[PDB]
DNA sequence: CGGGTTTTTGTTAAGGGCTGTATCACTGTTTAAGACAGGCCAGATC
């Protein structure tokens, strides 16, 4: 009701439970059944709102598996040679 | 001193997805250096 930084992971669940209801029914049944791409896109636009293109990319990159993940076959790559 | 409230918290059990750590089967394929005690030959000696 107050914070949100230290409001632990279910203090945060109860502040925002009305939140979760409206985005995920609206979500589930506009996008037939996918709550992922919209809460993504929702931050995205909604941190993008203070032009921060930089933090947008990064989590674009890390949501299309490239930067900072070294995706399997990379580091199963790296302990053979 | 309370006392309605917040503001956050504690709890239940099924099943799964994930992760971290323990466990498992398994591989080496005789020493060498030095101390001491017999025991038996082997020579020095009466």
């Amino acid at each position: 009701r107050q914070h949100l930084l230290s409001l632990t992971r279910r203090a945060q669940k109860h502040r925002l439970r009305e939140l979760k209801i409206q985005v995920k029914e609206f979500a589930d049944k506009e996008e037939g059944g996918d709550v992922k791409a919209v809460c993504l896109t929702l931050f995205l636009l909604a941190l993008r709102a203070r032009n921060e293109h930089r933090q947008a990319d990064e989590l674009e990159a890390i949501m299309q598996g490239r930067g900072s993940g070294l995706q399997p076959a990379v580091c199963l790559a790296i302990r053979v040679n």
